[PDB]
């Protein structure tokens, strides 16, 4: 008899709703997280005295699972307001900062993510499963930037939705796979005006962390931090799961939900398929990383793009007032255009995009740093969609989960929770 019935390795969102399916079920479950901390890719910390989140804190009802749990557990939505901007700026590759003033800023960046999205829902009809429609497959073949190039936009709207769709990759755009965006939107609904409502609107009350506490809660799972994985090894129809102090913890089966870009570090025995193999050392292309300044002066309502050879490429007012200053959240898509490392740099960087400003204080995640998330956002590279099976594939008594591994909304954390209900259902599979 093992020590546990199913060990969830990673206190993400997957390896939260996994450990839930599985102590519902009455199994003995053991959860192990490297970092101190849950929530894996979302963390909700503080700066300049308010709260702030340095990874995913935005959902929204059109991501079936997520919300499916927040109504079983009774978690409401805190709306950020998103109205009537007072400045949006766009910045070019090559330095240029123009002020757009809003409402034709909004509009062509509609026009340039609709033209880039033309044929998203006769391409992907059902945006669950990826590749039904094999001219998805064949368009698997083609960038992103391969399609921006053939739609003949403004320059105006070509930088915008470039470098949107370079935050969308923590890449540049010529990196960044097409059928990934199309069947984002897909989920969305095809209507940008929907699919829009679900990016930077709506948070969970009680956080992130509130939700992942409540599935942890309930599951009744035994959850050890600070005891990262460094092995795995199938033996005795079961698994042996070793910790970096060399730890070795038996269970019936394991559920890996550590991100991809990580596993290069976890030795597996025996050796995982050749299409795992080539996905672990491919890993995803997200560069990216969470950047909060905090600068004397009040600029309101703020929203500004800035394309892919720019390092803040996406940036919003968090908050802002004639006595606390303004407060800037943003978003890089690369961390080696910016090294948030430098209060120097930040400040040089946000000057250039609103000269004069004096920065009192800076914030900051660089999860391409981060050994337990090296990158962010799950963001698939050209051909890699077609294969997203191999990723997925369960391998003995090693079952797979986790943001990238998930078929809808896998960007975000509906994608990892739909990888925790999988997770959970072949879990019951291996073990009934
Ligand atoms: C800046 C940023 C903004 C984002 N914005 C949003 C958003 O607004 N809305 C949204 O829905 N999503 C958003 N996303 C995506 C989102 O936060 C993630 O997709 C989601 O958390 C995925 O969860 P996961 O379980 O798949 O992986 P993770 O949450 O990263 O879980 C992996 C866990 O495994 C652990 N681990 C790694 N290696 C080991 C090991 N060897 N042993 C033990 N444990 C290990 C890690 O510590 C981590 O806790 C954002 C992400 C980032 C980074
Ligand atoms: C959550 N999104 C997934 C793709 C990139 C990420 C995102 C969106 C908006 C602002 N910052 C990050």
């Amino acid at each position: 008899g093992f020590d546990y019935d199913v060990v969830v390795v990673g206190g993400g969102f997957a390896g939260a709703t996994a450990a839930r399916e599985c102590g519902l079920q009455g199994y003995r479950t053991l959860l192990l997280e490297a970092r101190s901390r849950l929530g894996g890719r979302t963390f909700t910390s503080r700066f300049a005295g308010q709260e702030i989140e340095f990874g995913g804190a935005w959902v929204h009802w059109l991501q079936p699972h997520v919300w499916a749990e927040m109504q079983r557990y009774g978690l409401g939505v805190v709306e950020d307001p998103l109205t009537n901007l007072d400045k949006t700026l766009i910045m070019y590759n090559d330095g240029s900062v123009e002020s757009i003033s809003p409402d034709e800023f909004g509009k062509n960046i509609r026009i340039a993510f609709e033209k880039l999205c033309h044929d998203a829902w006769e391409v992907f009809p059902r945006p669950h499963e990826p590749m039904f429609t094999e001219r998805a497959r064949e368009l698997d073949k083609s960038s992103v930037l391969d399609r921006i190039k053939t739609l003949g936009l403004s320059r105006l709207q070509q930088a915008q939705i470039n470098s949107y769709m370079a935050l969308y990759a923590g890449e540049t755009t010529d990196k960044f796979g097409l059928p990934g965006v199309l069947k984002l939107f897909a989920c969305g609904g095809w209507n940008y005006d929907a699919f829009m409502d679900t990016e930077t609107h709506y948070r969970i009350q009680g956080g992130t962390i509130g939700l992942i506490n409540a599935m942890l809660t309930d599951s009744g799972a035994e959850v050890r931090m600070s005891v990262p994985v460094t092995a795995v090894e199938q033996v005795n129809g079961g698994v042996k799961i070793k910790t970096d102090d060399d730890e070795i913890i038996t269970a019936g089966v394991v559920v890996m939900t550590v991100p991809l870009n990580t596993y290069k570090h976890i030795g597996f025995t025996p050796a995982l398929s050749k299409g795992k193999q080539r996905f672990i050392k491919e890993g995803q292309l997200s560069k990216g990383a969470k950047l909060y300044v905090h600068v004397k002066q009040n600029l309101g309502r703020v929203f500004a793009f800035a394309d892919e050879q720019q390092p803040l490429n996406w940036v919003q007012t968090h908050d802002y007032s004639d006595e606390l200053g303004t407060i800037l959240s943003i978003t890089i898509a690369r961390k080696e255009t910016i090294d948030v490392n430098d209060r120097d740099a930040v400040t040089r960087e946000v000057q250039k995009m609103f000269p004069g400003v004096e920065v009192l204080g800076t914030a900051a995640y660089d999860w391409t740093a981060d050994p337990f998330s090296l990158g962010a956002w799950a963001a698939y590279g050209v051909g890699q969609l077609s294969r997203l099976k191999d990723l997925q594939a369960a391998e003995g008594r090693i079952l797979f989960a986790g943001a990238e591994t998930s078929n809808g909304w896998h960007a975000v954390i509906d994608g990892a929770v739909e990888s925790g209900l999988r997770a959970g259902r072949e879990v019951k599979q291996l073990l009934s």
